[PDB]
């Protein structure tokens, strides 16, 4: 059948959804389909083509309020790509509180993880019941699901600057330094490659985690 609403859902209004290229962009939400049980969205994209998309890849234009804000909400964020700066989809990994200085922590479905503002997060609309059943990448996957059922138990690393460790990149381990710690993060210096990236301090990624 086709519909005009569904649930908070209104034909005509400005919604996000998630193109091919795992990006998302603004558009306008220009039917709703049914089949049985099923329920499809038809987005017109402003810079774009169309798109026929399920209800977890399409966002709210809108900042979530913190009280509907759960560790393992299902959420779109602003993800830094070099000097380019993406809308990427993620999980909230942590709510804002005094030992973060306030922020989300969000684990990216590609495995990065950052700290971001609520001005930065916007909500997917229909969520999965389980909302980390749609991480295409099954290690990051597992690693979340298990991080948001165990949560608040939490096993993660103490480290300092200036300490020397080994972390993972492409299926070996490199020689590595803390650089920085902020918060539930660590900046890790590649010593080899002399370039650093922001890891989750209960990583597998990090020797002493994965040991355990
Ligand atoms: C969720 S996270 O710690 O930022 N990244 C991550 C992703 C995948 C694995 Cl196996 C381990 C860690």
């Amino acid at each position: 059948e086709n519909l005009y609403f569904q649930g908070d859902l209104i034909v005509s209004m400005r919604i996000l959804g998630k193109k091919r290229t795992k990006t998302w962009h603004k558009g306008t939400l220009i039917a709703i389909q049914t089949v049985g049980p099923g329920k499809k969205y038809k987005v017109k994209f402003d810079n774009k083509g169309k798109s026929l998309l399920s209800g977890n890849h399409i966002a709210y234009d809108y900042h979530p309020p913190a009280d509907k804000l759960y560790v393992g909400s299902r959420v779109v964020a602003k993800y830094k790509d070099g000097n380019q700066v993406w809308l990427y989809a993620g999980i909230v990994a942590e709510t804002p509180n005094v030992k973060n200085k306030l922020r989300f922590l969000i684990f990216f479905d590609d495995g990065y993880a950052s700290y971001v503002t609520q001005s930065e997060l916007y909500p997917i609309c229909r969520p999965l019941k389980k909302t980390w059943e749609d991480i295409e990448d099954i290690s990051c996957r597992d690693f979340i699901e298990e991080y948001v059922t165990a949560y608040p138990n939490r096993p993660m690393v103490l480290l300092k600057s200036g300490q020397l460790i080994k972390t993972e990149w492409e299926g070996t381990w490199w020689k590595s330094r803390v650089e920085e710690v902020d918060g539930s993060l660590v900046r890790i210096l590649f010593l080899d490659d002399k370039r650093c990236e922001w890891i989750y301090r209960g990583s597998t990624r990090l020797e002493p985690m994965f040991s355990m």
